[PDB]
């Protein structure tokens, strides 16, 4: 019921499939503006500390090598509820359970290669605007 703002990455399936602006503009279209954004290319080191917390999860090792296999486009997603609403409009994290209409449901192959990320809390959504921008730049 507040005004949120949470983050939002556009994986490098995604952005192979030229997708960026569908994307994009499901969120536009549901509420929500894009605040911040940049188009960059991962580190192993920048993977690895974004995702530090899942660092003896079975699915890391995996998921370092995809999100650094290409660049991404990154964004601040603001809007009522936006970490609640992001992680609607994104569909389950398996695009095999997703609901129609959602991005992952669109856009995603596999769960290894699922098109989009978003925060999964108000306090990763904190921590992950942190890691990628200054406050400054918000």
């Amino acid at each position: 019921h507040m005004k949120q703002r949470t983050l939002s990455i556009i994986k490098p399936d995604a952005l192979k499939k030229k997708v960026v602006g569908k994307i994009i503009d499901r969120f536009e279209s549901n509420g929500l503006e894009v605040i911040a954004m940049k188009r960059l290319h991962l580190s192993v080191k920048d993977a690895e500390n974004f995702y530090a917390i899942h660092r003896e999860r079975p699915f890391f090792k995996d998921l370092i090598e995809f999100m650094v296999s290409g660049p991404v486009v990154v964004m601040v997603l603001e809007g009522k509820d936006a970490v609640a609403k992001n992680r609607d409009l994104m569909g389950a994290t398996d695009p095999k359970l997703a609901q129609k209409g959602t991005i992952r449901a669109d856009f995603a192959e596999s769960i290894d290669a699922n098109a989009v990320h978003g925060s999964d809390s108000l306090e990763n959504a904190h921590n992950e605007i942190a890691f990628f921008f200054a406050a400054r730049d918000l």
